[PDB]
């Protein structure tokens, strides 16, 4: 199809960020020129997922979803960080997709995901993929997550918040917090449980968050919501250079299915 | 200012590529984020113009109107390519920015901006700057153009053609062209008197354009619109990674001050 310059992709929501980053809705890509345009760089997308006590329950719908809908296609690795490997489901895995199981060894459960993605992209990560993109295992895929959402550096806007004024966000507010961010600053408020970006930038933010919250822990403070508020105060200093819409992080249960979402794609398990 | 997610930046224009590139209009960039992220890397652009015979007389205006719009603030070096060295006009320039004058020595001359780009552009360029952006000299800056443009790769959307649907866009359509593009293809039209990208972009697109043009002549061919026919094959196949609004080219003699313009930033001279 021909694009339309006189033709808005989208009348109801902003497509684009003020630093030019595309925030990605259904309209505003085409999947068969991204999809190509990915294969012709062979591109790998690693999946992190942490998987603790109870919520290895939650992995076989996880794995059976994403095999439906992550990333079809393409070469995907998944790497599943738990304290129970043998309780990991035996999911039948597509061509050209793998599975790792990771095994993990409360500040300390705080600082975690950040410690943990910091730790692994700099080693494994580093030379098996492309892009690692991280997320929380309570959710389920129920329609297209693909290659429109990799770029260099990604957040997601938070499914309780995209309507929201920024002094409505739940930033980390006091100033001793190095996740501090002032009442008049911010773009938007993104959800801890989908950001990415090429492993390179997951190096960086994950370093850079989980040195902020040890440095956080050394003045007994811990922030507001946790690696979140360190994702927000990271994001605001380093743009992302594309920004997921809710569409990739719902919750049906309690946000039902607005006008503005065309697809509901990678959602809450209620 | 807070981007609102419920608020489309513009209701009237297509502001995002179906391959995720920004189209960049008035209204949809904050300069003052885009300025400090640029400035932060210490961000030089190479402006490079061709002033040959008696187009010469164009630089004044053309050099007087870049200094009060062109990329103020940044690292700027003007390369200016002409047969007539000796005439180019002593315009003061603001701090940070400098100019160097290249002299340059039919199909050969259809060949000259992609050959001549192309040899400098692995040279000098390539020590001397971040990005590269080709311009006519034909032309005054009016308002704005700054580091929004900036990318690895982009074109301009043709004044003439923006409506077009791509049966109407005058491609290459002789198979036995290296420009040649089927009459089902084609996502815009864009302008050769306006593209640019990082300086190996740029060495690859003209590079590519001077080999297609070299294998069009030894074949006994001139593609239609000669190095624009070369630059919208090239574009085709290698997606800009933004794409320039007409407010960047525009023609306000022939084609007035549209609804759509907000800002007429570089224009013909009439
Ligand atoms: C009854 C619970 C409704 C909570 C809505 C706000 O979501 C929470 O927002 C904070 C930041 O203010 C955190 O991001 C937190 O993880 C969010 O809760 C989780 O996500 C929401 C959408 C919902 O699925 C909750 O059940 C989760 O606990
Ligand atoms: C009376 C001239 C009107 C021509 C309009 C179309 O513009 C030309 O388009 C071809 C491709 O079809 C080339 O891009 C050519 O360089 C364009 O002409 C130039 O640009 C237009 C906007 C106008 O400024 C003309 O005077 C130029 O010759």
């Amino acid at each position: 199809p021909q694009p339309k310059v006189l033709t808005p992709s989208r009348k109801d929501v902003l497509v684009v960020t003020p630093w030019l980053a595309p925030i990605v809705w259904e309209g505003t890509f085409n999947i068969d020129i991204l999809n190509e345009q990915f294969r012709l760089q062979n591109t790998t997308i690693g999946l992190t997922v942490f998987a603790i006590k109870k919520y290895v329950a939650f992995l076989k719908l996880f794995l059976e979803t994403a095999e439906k809908h992550f990333m079809v296609g393409h070469r995907v690795h998944y790497y599943v960080f738990t304290d129970q490997p043998a309780a990991v489901p035996r999911v039948t895995l597509g061509t050209g997709r793998q599975l790792s199981v990771l095994e993990v060894g409360w500040q300390d459960v705080s600082m975690r995901r950040m410690e943990m993605i910091s730790d692994f992209s700099e080693r494994r990560f580093l030379s098996e993929v492309d892009y690692l993109v991280s997320v929380d295992v309570d959710m389920e895929f129920r329609d297209h997550v693909g290659v429109e959402i990799l770029t260099p550096l990604f957040g997601t806007l938070h499914p309780s918040f995209y309507g929201s004024s920024r002094e409505a966000f739940t930033y980390e507010r006091r100033p001793q917090s190095q996740a501090y961010i002032p009442k008049d600053e911010g773009d938007f408020y993104y959800m801890g449980a989908f950001f990415g970006g090429s492993v390179q930038e997951v190096q960086r933010l994950t370093r850079a968050c989980h040195q902020a919250m040890m440095v956080d822990q050394a003045n007994g403070i811990e922030a507001v919501w946790h690696d979140e508020s360190h994702l927000n105060k990271y994001l605001l200093r380093h743009k992302p250079t594309k920004v997921l819409s809710p569409e990739y992080l719902w919750d049906q249960q309690l946000l039902g299915w607005p006008a503005v979402l065309r697809k509901l794609r990678f959602t809450a398990v209620p």
